[PDB]
């Protein structure tokens, strides 16, 4: 019952760190977590503060490129939890070569040390823009693999590496896929908390285009209770997609947060888009559900409103990171 | 008319050299041509000596993944054609950290610097092991990418990181999969090269498992051929696969290979089988030749008969390779 989880100090790898160890996962035991993050401009040891005094606990600030450190690391450790990643679309585009050397070759090294030291599963946590933009319909987990930017591309080459690991190697590894998480601590630079707190900042907000892009949202405790159920009782080898996704363009999303901060359309202005922006994301779950019994349980409505309190209350967290 | 090729001193790469120097491809116009190779233990000097003289060729001895050296050396460069990889499955088995660093971050680094070199078109040369196994049919262009091997891994990341160059950069490239390849300058590591210079040395044939595996074979003229086509007349972005193949287990093949050398079944050995070993690839290749009127003009058994004399020929060659 040991577990590693990589990314842990990042916006959803700390949601699942903290409800882990909070016991929302029964089917997960938990005797011992090891997070293992290397502190990116992503990274914030404050998203770990609230289980900071537990015992089980083990944070290691270090890179999961460091084949040393994981040999040494992985000694005993019964499963992974794959969340490090370098995870903005934007900065992919200013600068992707980051995103091969963490996302593909830090996969490799870490699937390889998995390998070396035993690990007995290893779910690794992927993204539906694998699968590139979709006019009508949902993709399924057979549907091709399209990536049309810097970031997609390394988390698709990271799920082939994933394949090749099981193939060859025999390693139990398993896929996740989710449409776009909300929820409290995400960094500012992804569209809902940029939003929010730009506007609670009094500023205005780049739309890129003309905001008629779509894509899918779930609240991350969904996520990763999708996640754990994966962990808990997936098969090695499979893909699984997390869904839950209300379907939203951007304008659509854009209006929802003016309204649950009392601001108007005066606050929003027109940018230029975004390179090879991805016009739709639209995510099939079905597998999930009849395999595992996945459903999402946070309702938009609620999800978000208590998201927008959450920034409104933490102007102490998130100021620093803007 | 300013080519670069890379890995231009291995196998392919150098056949494709020779060729387009020989003025074997019209259609694609060589004023000059820089061969960018680093020299691993299967690039060779030598696999260019019959050009060293030429005054058009400019050798370079270094690495896709130096992006100093690039941004140098592609200024004016029109063209690229990408062979430089680890190639051999079994390396990748055995180590496959290598495969994920020259593959897929090489190819990343190559084709950020072609667009910041503003380079014209690129022609990434790709495999059929992207697509797993196939027990009966052939693989379109359409097939799905499920790499076994960390080395099939590797090359499905390249080409992936090549489409997302294409889709956010606007960069113009062209991926080719070949079966496959055979004839003379191969590396003795490689199946063919691996039991004929066995046998000019007296020794026993390697067969894993049953030998029931099937593989399709294309002398490696043909592909640089369809190679220089899909330079000249290919669309950006576009997949091309380039057939040929003459399907054959290699049991069969053991045997053809025999005879050719005078030799019988009593050379052959039955070694334990490789790690995750596919069990059959087949390439459908209509579109390259509805669209660009490609056809293999070289039958197995002549090009066979011509590269076992090769290799009986030039034991000056291949015996320090081994
Ligand atoms: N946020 C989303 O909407 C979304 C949707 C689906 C999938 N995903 C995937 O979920 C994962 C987590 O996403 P997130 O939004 O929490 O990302 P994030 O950017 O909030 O966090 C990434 C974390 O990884 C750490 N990290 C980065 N490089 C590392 C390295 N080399 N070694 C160790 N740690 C490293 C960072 O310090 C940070 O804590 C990623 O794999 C992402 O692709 C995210
Ligand atoms: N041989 C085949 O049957 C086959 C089938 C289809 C596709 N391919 C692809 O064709 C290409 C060439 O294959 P090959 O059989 O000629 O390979 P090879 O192993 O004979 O040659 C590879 C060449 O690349 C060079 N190289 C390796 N790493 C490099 C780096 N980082 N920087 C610069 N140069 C580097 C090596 O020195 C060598 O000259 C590869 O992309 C391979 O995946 C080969
Ligand atoms: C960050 C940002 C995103 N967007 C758009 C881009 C996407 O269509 C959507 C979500 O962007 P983002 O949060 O970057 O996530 P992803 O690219 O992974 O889907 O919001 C804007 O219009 N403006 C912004 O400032
Ligand atoms: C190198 C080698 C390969 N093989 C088999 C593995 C493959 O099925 C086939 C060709 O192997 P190889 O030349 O390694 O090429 P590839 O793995 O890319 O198809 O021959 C042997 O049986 N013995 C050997 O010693
Ligand atoms: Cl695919």
């Amino acid at each position: 019952m040991r577990l590693l989880v990589t990314g842990g100090a990042g916006f959803i790898g700390s949601h699942f760190v903290r409800q882990l160890l909070a016991g929302a996962y029964p089917d997960v035991p938990a005797d011992e977590v090891i997070v293992l993050d290397s502190l990116t401009y992503a990274g914030n040891r404050a998203n770990l503060a609230p289980v900071d005094a537990d015992p089980r606990l083990r944070f290691v600030h270090g890179d999961i490129r460091d084949a040393g450190l994981l040999a040494r690391e992985l000694r005993g450790v019964d499963a992974i939890v794959h969340f490090a990643a370098e995870s903005h679309v934007d900065r992919s585009i200013a600068g992707a070569s980051v995103f091969t050397e963490t996302n593909v070759q830090g996969t490799q090294t870490l699937l390889q040390c998995a390998v070396d030291a035993g690990v007995g599963r290893v779910v690794h946590v992927s993204t539906d823009e694998v699968y590139g933009s979709i006019d009508s319909g949902s993709w399924t987990e057979s549907s091709p693999l399209e990536p049309n930017s810097p970031y997609a591309a390394s988390k698709a080459g990271s799920d082939l590496v994933a394949r090749a690991y099981h193939r060859t190697y025999g390693l139990d590894v398993r896929i996740t896929r989710c449409c776009n998480n909300y929820g409290p601590y995400q960094h500012p630079e992804k569209l809902i908390p940029l939003f929010v707190t730009n506007l609670l900042d009094g500023g205005t907000l780049p739309l890129y285009g003309d905001g008629a892009n779509v894509r899918e949202w779930v609240h991350t405790d969904d996520h990763c209770r999708g996640i754990a159920l994966v962990l808990a009782g997936g098969r090695a080898g499979e893909i699984y997609h997390i869904g839950g996704g209300l379907e939203l363009t951007n304008r659509e999303l854009t209006g929802i947060l003016l309204d649950s901060l009392g601001a108007d359309w005066s606050s929003v202005r027109k940018v230029a888009d975004r390179k090879g922006h991805d016009l739709r994301y639209s995510l099939d779950g079905g597998k999930i559900e009849r395999e595992l019994g996945y459903r999402p349980q946070v309702s938009f409505a609620d999800g978000l409103a208590r998201t927008v309190r959450w920034y409104r209350e933490n102007r102490g967290w998130w100021e620093p990171l803007k």
